[PDB]
């Protein structure tokens, strides 16, 4: 079980999108997934990176019956609020169930940590299910504060069909 | 009553601030605002930026009592989304009372959605507070779904302070 964590690069894509169909078939969403490789390369790795993505690899000798090193990772970006500061918005964070227990989560926690320092973060923030009670309260162990309920934001979307027709009005 | 929406530029910077404390106000957050002029021209306009803002000119015949053009404004960044890749994200959106009813709003948000198609994003995701009636019934009436109702989603926030803990715990 032993481990390492560091930035994903370009030839990690196809990992990326494998843990992220497997976060999606730990949920049942799987064929929600829309994205591409070619997606996640070209919006991670050109000009400006729509995303950040740190990963966990393991060694030969651990690598996943399917054959892969890569085991988890977590996917970020950096957000602004007027009235908090710049902010580490944490958009997934997953690791393969065969692999947890080790320490994985913990440090990749860490290093997104002490990467938000670097950056100047006043904030990391992030989604949990209301009903999803063991990850809530995995996360308020680390002080974690729930802003939706405390000061009252509900999330929206207006889903790409609406945009479209707004965008070609008249 | 011929109102234009435009990117925004440099020298909008203080029109973009006092409508940003006044949409704090609206909020109930206008304490809490840390933003000043300087890092709206660096963070806004400084080669490649944090955000992107948007403001809504009146012609002379409706400016505001105080002489300024800049009714209103719009705030956005880009995000990232595992199943359906890069969204819009609009931060802030803001109509100074004596201009709403008008159609100001809806052309920002027509403006919005052309950036979206341009970049090629799925969705525009943004918050609402609980009690905003007016806004809930704005975006809806527009297409959009609370996630936060459909989906359980909850923001959750890990300041600073706490970071710290974790990026020097180990
Ligand atoms: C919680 C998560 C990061 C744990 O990762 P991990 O690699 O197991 O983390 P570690 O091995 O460093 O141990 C982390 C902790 O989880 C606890 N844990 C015990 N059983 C666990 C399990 N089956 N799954 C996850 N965590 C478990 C450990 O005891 C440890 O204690 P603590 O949380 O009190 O500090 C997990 O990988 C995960 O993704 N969970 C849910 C999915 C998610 O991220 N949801 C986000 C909702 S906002
Ligand atoms: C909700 C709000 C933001 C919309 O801004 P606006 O400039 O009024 O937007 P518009 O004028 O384009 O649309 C206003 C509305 O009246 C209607 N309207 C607009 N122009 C109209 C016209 N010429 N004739 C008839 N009705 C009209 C629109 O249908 C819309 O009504 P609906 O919400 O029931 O669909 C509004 O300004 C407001 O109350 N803002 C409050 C502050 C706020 O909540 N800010 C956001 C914080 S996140």
């Amino acid at each position: 079980a032993k481990f390492v964590i560091r930035p994903a690069t370009a030839a990690d894509c196809s990992d990326i999108l494998r843990l992220i169909k497997e976060l999606a078939k730990y949920e049942y969403m799987e064929e929600q997934v829309i994205l591409t490789e070619k997606d996640l390369l070209e919006d991670g790795f050109g000009e400006h990176p729509f995303y950040h993505c740190l990963v966990a690899e393991v060694p030969k000798e651990h690598w996943t019956p399917e054959g892969h090193s890569i085991v988890g990772f977590a996917m970020y970006y950096f957000t602004y609020d007027p009235w908090i500061g710049k902010l580490l918005y944490l958009e997934d964070f997953f690791v393969m169930s065969d692999y947890r227990g080790f320490g994985i989560g913990s440090e990749i926690l860490k290093n997104l940590s002490q990467v938000a320092m670097r950056c100047r973060c006043s904030s990391m923030h992030f989604l949990v299910a209301e009903w999803n009670e063991p990850s809530i309260n995995f996360y308020k162990r680390r002080g974690a504060s729930d802003l939706s309920s405390e000061e009252g934001w509900r999330l929206f979307k207006i889903d790409k069909e609406y945009l479209l027709k707004m965008a070609t009005e008249e």
